[PDB]
Protein backbone atom coordinates (compact mmCIF):
# COMPACT_ATOMS: atom_id res chain seq x y z
CA UNK A 1 0.00 0.00 0.00
CA UNK A 2 2.92 2.11 -0.96
CA UNK A 3 1.85 5.84 -2.73
CA UNK A 4 0.83 3.86 -5.52
CA UNK A 5 -2.27 3.18 -3.79
CA UNK A 6 -2.15 6.57 -2.26
CA UNK A 7 -2.66 7.88 -5.89
CA UNK A 8 -5.99 5.94 -6.24
CA UNK A 9 -7.36 6.78 -2.79
CA UNK A 10 -6.68 10.34 -3.36
CA UNK A 11 -8.70 9.95 -6.94
CA UNK A 12 -11.05 7.24 -5.72
CA UNK A 13 -11.76 10.17 -2.72
CA UNK A 14 -12.72 12.55 -5.78
CA UNK A 15 -14.60 9.80 -7.03
CA UNK A 16 -16.38 8.73 -3.93
CA UNK A 17 -17.20 12.39 -3.01
CA UNK A 18 -20.98 11.70 -3.33
CA UNK A 19 -21.14 8.18 -1.35
CA UNK A 20 -18.93 11.03 0.97
CA UNK A 21 -20.54 13.87 1.76
CA UNK A 22 -23.52 11.57 2.67
CA UNK A 23 -22.25 8.78 4.70
CA UNK A 24 -19.66 10.65 6.54
CA UNK A 25 -20.04 12.26 9.85
CA UNK A 26 -16.97 14.46 10.17
CA UNK A 27 -17.33 14.98 14.13
CA UNK A 28 -16.50 11.21 13.72
CA UNK A 29 -14.61 9.46 11.46
CA UNK A 30 -12.31 12.85 12.47
CA UNK A 31 -11.49 10.77 15.91
CA UNK A 32 -8.75 9.05 13.93
CA UNK A 33 -8.41 10.90 10.87
CA UNK A 34 -6.08 13.38 13.43
CA UNK A 35 -3.50 10.09 12.62
CA UNK A 36 -2.65 11.02 9.68
CA UNK A 37 -4.10 14.43 8.83
CA UNK A 38 -2.88 17.46 11.31
CA UNK A 39 -5.34 19.00 13.31
CA UNK A 40 -5.10 22.45 11.11
CA UNK A 41 -7.01 20.07 8.84
CA UNK A 42 -9.32 17.45 10.87
CA UNK A 43 -10.51 20.55 13.20
CA UNK A 44 -11.05 22.04 10.11
CA UNK A 45 -13.37 19.38 8.65
CA UNK A 46 -15.25 19.75 11.99
CA UNK A 47 -15.56 23.63 11.48
CA UNK A 48 -17.06 23.20 8.50
CA UNK A 49 -18.91 20.29 10.72
CA UNK A 50 -20.19 23.30 12.98
CA UNK A 51 -20.60 26.00 10.85
CA UNK A 52 -21.78 24.30 7.64
CA UNK A 53 -23.08 20.69 9.20
CA UNK A 54 -21.51 17.15 8.54
CA UNK A 55 -22.12 16.95 4.48
CA UNK A 56 -20.09 20.10 4.09
CA UNK A 57 -17.77 18.97 6.46
CA UNK A 58 -17.28 15.73 4.97
CA UNK A 59 -17.04 17.51 1.56
CA UNK A 60 -13.63 19.18 2.80
CA UNK A 61 -12.49 16.60 4.57
CA UNK A 62 -12.41 14.61 1.47
CA UNK A 63 -10.24 18.05 0.58
CA UNK A 64 -8.08 17.90 3.18
CA UNK A 65 -7.19 13.79 2.86
CA UNK A 66 -6.60 15.08 -0.87
CA UNK A 67 -4.29 17.75 0.66
CA UNK A 68 -2.32 15.07 2.69
CA UNK A 69 0.45 12.48 1.72
CA UNK A 70 0.58 10.06 4.46
CA UNK A 71 -0.86 6.87 3.55
CA UNK A 72 -2.79 6.53 6.35
CA UNK A 73 -5.76 9.07 5.15
CA UNK A 74 -7.34 6.63 3.73
CA UNK A 75 -6.88 3.47 6.15
CA UNK A 76 -7.60 6.13 9.02
CA UNK A 77 -10.82 7.22 6.95
CA UNK A 78 -12.19 3.38 6.91
CA UNK A 79 -11.04 2.93 9.97
CA UNK A 80 -12.37 5.66 12.22
CA UNK A 81 -15.49 4.69 10.01
CA UNK A 82 -15.36 1.09 10.63
CA UNK A 83 -15.39 2.40 14.17
CA UNK A 84 -18.24 4.46 14.21
CA UNK A 85 -19.72 1.89 11.96
CA UNK A 86 -20.04 4.48 9.03
CA UNK A 87 -22.05 3.83 5.73
CA UNK A 88 -19.17 5.38 4.19
CA UNK A 89 -16.67 2.68 5.01
CA UNK A 90 -18.22 0.04 2.96
CA UNK A 91 -18.07 2.01 0.07
CA UNK A 92 -14.77 3.33 0.58
CA UNK A 93 -11.43 1.20 -0.89
CA UNK A 94 -8.76 0.75 0.98
CA UNK A 95 -6.38 -2.14 1.07
CA UNK A 96 -5.66 -3.37 4.64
Amino acid sequence: KKIEKLEEYRLLLKRLQPEFKTRIIPTDIISDLSECLINQECEEILQICSTKGMMAGAEKLVECLLRSDKENWPKTLKLALEKERNKFSELWIVEK
